[PDB]
């Protein structure tokens, strides 16, 4: 009777709220994705920028040792990582859609 | 009988290790938002500094050509990228605020 | 009855409710990981404008040095003052680990 009919109010209530935790919480890691693949292109971009201003530099200073050993008459180690979050944004992906198979539709 | 006794305590478990859950997700969520704030400021002063050093060796060497020009005649390449996340952070907040209003508070009996 | 079937849907709410449990313990761990690897990553790549901008510094150092000494100047920062910044997460890693234990306690064992 009333108590089968609260019951069946707090079934609902439990369905409804933890529903919508559910789309929060898929949004939240959704957004947590795209930071982490925002943050992987610019730390890689940065990198890249490391690299390249380190091999220009090396470029020019062996122009110019050239230069002074064609004067005379003479003949003629930084290391930078590359992010990689690739699986984890995968596995991140695989829990969005986990979430999404974790709705509750309630028999009426 | 016994049996609807039993289903209001699973309903009360249920909710109490919802609400659990509940909180803690809230804090792996703001965790994640310091996170990625103090990822963001390290990320963009490195960058800040990569493009001082460049444009101070452009510079230099800008410098010493004009000088071997004055006796001789009569680093853009380098582009940093800023790390902007304000949207995603917010977005946590507004993620955290929703999670905050889903607390389940039951009818007793 | 009406009972039957409040007795399946409190089985079904469970079920569900402990598939997303898994779900987020497995998103917020690998959360974890990520922050990990960013840190890594980001105090390794400012260790290495930092080793760039100091030996750009002696070899100009000894450079300058040479000129001096065929100008017979007797004197002996900016690129020295180049300063990084490295990323120390490990307050936001250790209450994300303490999140997931929390989460794994959350789990729902209901009764028979």
């Amino acid at each position: 009777g009333i108590t089968q009919q609260v019951l069946a109010e707090n079934q609902k209530l439990i369905a409804n709220k933890f529903n919508q935790a559910l789309g929060a919480m898929q949004t939240g890691f959704t957004t947590s994705n795209l930071a982490f693949s925002k943050v992987q292109d610019a730390v890689n971009a940065n990198a890249n920028a490391l690299s390249k201003l380190a091999s220009e530099l090396s470029n020019t200073f062996g122009a110019i040792s050239s230069s002074i050993s064609d004067i005379l008459n003479r003949l003629d180690k930084i290391n930078t990582t590359l992010l990689d979050l690739s699986d984890e944004m995968a596995i991140l992906q695989e829990v969005v859609k986990q979430l999404n198979d974790s709705y509750i539709d309630l028999k009426e």
